[PDB]
């Protein structure tokens, strides 16, 4: 429920959460970027739903 800005990124494919700690993204999303520190994982937010995707499925829109 926060502001989409952070640095966004664009689902690239379509990603399914497996866990509570990620979420599901489809693409053609812009998904706000909560923290990208790591290479695999990054924590975004899609709309309200805060979680963790793959890196590698997103893109810097920034």
């Amino acid at each position: 429920m926060d502001e989409t800005g952070k640095e966004l990124v664009l689902a690239l494919y379509d990603y399914q959460e497996k866990s509570p700690a990620e979420v599901t993204m489809k693409k053609g999303d812009i998904l706000t970027l909560l923290n990208s520190t790591n290479k695999d994982w990054w924590k975004v937010e899609v709309n309200d739903r805060q979680g963790f995707v793959p890196a590698a499925y997103v893109k810097k829109l920034d």
